[PDB]
């Protein structure tokens, strides 16, 4: 819940951050600073 087709990784709401692209989500490339962007792919 950022800009659309923008999402936050590894700090929860509350702490609103810097958000990546949804592209960024399930990329075959993990970017998440954990790479749960990969993870489950949805």
């Amino acid at each position: 819940s950022c800009p659309p087709g923008q999402f936050r990784c590894s700090e929860p709401p509350g702490a609103h951050g810097e958000c990546y692209p949804q592209d960024w989500l399930c990329d075959g490339h993990p970017d998440c600073d954990d790479g749960r962007d990969e993870w489950g792919c949805g």
